């Protein structure tokens, strides 16, 4: 049954709560983004209203086959009334279609639910700049100071330069990129763009990416693998055995593979700067792990929260252990005492 931190008090609303059957009192189910832990439970048989972005709605219809009558897309940055309550969707700087939700409760309380997000100073000039937020439901994925990583821009610079150098030295090299969900599309699109190639992939992944309704992405994708020198594969295949096996299938077109595994944070970020990163190599196959995050660093999160000055914080990630909960609560108090709210 549905946990407390997925319920919006004083409303009939839940957020990212599709795996609990019918939720008692829920008149509308919000979905922040199309990632499996959040949508878990949705299908063609779902018969309650779903509120989400246009992009999330495209994915619900085409990938999970939710019936069109139950899909309620809302535009971003626009005041909307849902079951007698004013709501706003804001871009979360996470994966495509991902939103934060502002709820204006009838009693005068204002609640921000971040969904999953990567906090940025640009959010300090959204529709958030006006008004007070009483409660914040916060993506606390990396809420500890050990979690550091580069900007997305620096990581893409490293990837483009690495790929361009390798293929300029060896015109017969293949670039492979790993994927298990939507998000992080810039990695493979930026590499294909510098190499003058389209990105080749399965029919299933092409369809998933087609549901994002964006011409720029559409010009750079294909299902014709043979005509492409940047290939996408499932993340589980990005290992020496899986890549060896893939290389056999290309029919003596290539004699080297350079592969990228976009991860989140890993312990190596404690030690090694992005510019100094080196691959794992076996024979004619090299694999780079690159720290491309779509969640806030500790410092990004702290800056956002200290700016917003919420009266109460409810974490939505790392909620299962007393150690985690106690650590997060200590940081929230430090931030409050330093900033004076
Ligand atoms: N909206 C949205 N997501 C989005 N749009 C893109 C355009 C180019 C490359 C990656 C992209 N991701
Ligand atoms: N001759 C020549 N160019 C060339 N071929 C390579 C294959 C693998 C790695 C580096 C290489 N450079
Ligand atoms: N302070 C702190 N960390 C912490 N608090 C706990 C409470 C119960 C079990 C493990 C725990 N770890
Ligand atoms: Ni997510």
């Amino acid at each position: 049954t549905c946990p407390f931190y997925k319920k919006i008090p004083g409303t009939g609303f839940t957020v990212d709560a599709f795996q609990y059957g019918v939720v008692e009192g829920c008149t509308a189910y919000f979905l922040t983004h199309f990632h499996s832990d959040h949508y878990a439970g949705l299908s063609k048989h779902f018969t309650f209203p779903v509120y989400c972005s246009e992009i999330t709605g495209n994915l619900l219809k085409n990938k999970l086959h939710v019936q069109e009558q139950y899909i309620h897309p809302l535009p971003l940055d626009t005041e909307c009334i849902v079951n007698g309550v004013k709501v706003v969707l804001l871009d979360a700087n996470h994966c495509p279609g991902a939103v934060m939700i502002l709820f204006y409760l009838p009693n005068g309380t204002v609640i921000l639910h971040t969904g999953d997000f990567r906090a940025d100073p640009s959010m300090e000039r959204s529709l958030l700049a006006d008004q007070k937020v009483h409660m914040l439901y916060l993506d606390t994925t990396y809420c500890s100071p050990e979690y550091t990583f580069p900007s997305q821009q620096e990581v893409i610079r490293f990837a483009i330069n690495t790929a361009f150098e390798a293929v300029t030295l060896n015109p017969h090299a293949l670039v492979v990129c790993g994927t298990y969900s939507i998000g992080k599309e810039k990695v493979f699109l930026a590499i294909a763009d510098v190499l003058g190639s389209k990105v080749g992939m399965s029919q299933e992944k092409y369809k998933t990416l087609q549901c994002l309704n964006i011409p720029e992405i559409n010009s750079l994708i294909t299902t014709d693998m043979c005509s492409s020198l940047v290939h996408l594969l499932p993340m589980m295949q990005i290992n020496f055995k899986g890549l060896q096996s893939h290389l056999k299938k290309c029919g003596g077109k290539y004699n080297q593979i350079l592969a990228f595994r976009p991860t989140g944070w890993t312990h190596s970020n404690k030690f090694t700067r992005i510019a100094d990163v080196i691959p794992q190599t076996k024979g004619n196959i090299s694999i780079y792990g690159i720290p491309y995050s779509e969640h806030s660093s500790y410092l990004e999160m702290k800056r956002f929260v200290q700016w917003l000055k919420p009266q109460k914080i409810i974490p939505t990630v790392n909620v299962g252990t007393w150690k985690s909960r106690s650590t997060m609560e200590k940081y929230f108090r430090e931030w409050k005492l330093e900033a004076g709210y």
